[PDB]
């Protein structure tokens, strides 16, 4: 159960979310960051450390943007079986957890797009507009992130997350 801290991190961006990993670093999928930008939560891009491939996107900002928030571990994906948690959020408010048996790491072709990606089984279906929601799971009782919600199969039961390499 995520606590409600947690979910404070998941941050409506673009056309989709992204997610507060520290008070410094925002991550999300690289197709619903919005172009032509330059000045993303009110901080210059020449502020701003922007790394960007296979869909995942992370912005290392100069300041604190979220001081409130402890830091927590960025991984490369997880480990293949681990039951990971999607935390989704709607724009009603509603927030929808989705429960994920995570499969491999593999580079995709998602609609033309290079997709350094995780396969994951769903065990309430995501939905266009989900995308940079992030995928955690707990570890002895610290909670980690493996990446950020980018598509899902047109049955909707297999969801990849991307990850970053």
């Amino acid at each position: 159960h995520a606590p409600p801290t947690l979910w404070s991190r998941v941050t409506k961006f673009g056309s989709g979310w992204g997610f507060w990993v520290s008070p410094t670093v925002f991550i999300t999928t690289t197709h619903v960051v919005p172009t032509g930008v330059k000045e993303f939560f009110g901080e210059p891009l020449s502020s701003i450390a922007i790394h960007q491939a296979g869909e995942f996107t992370q912005f290392r900002f100069s300041k604190k943007m979220r001081p409130d928030l402890t830091g927590m571990v960025l991984e490369e994906g997880c480990p293949e079986g681990t039951v990971c948690s999607v935390l989704i959020k709607r724009d009603s408010g509603e927030l929808l957890p989705l429960a994920v048996r995570m499969g491999a790491i593999a580079s995709m072709r998602i609609q033309g797009r290079l997709v350094h990606g995780q396969s994951g089984m769903l065990l309430l279906g995501t939905i266009p507009g989900d995308c940079g929601a992030p995928y955690v799971h707990k570890r002895g009782n610290d909670w980690v992130v493996c990446g950020v919600h980018a598509a899902a199969t047109k049955s909707g039961n297999t969801v990849v997350c991307a990850v970053q390499a």
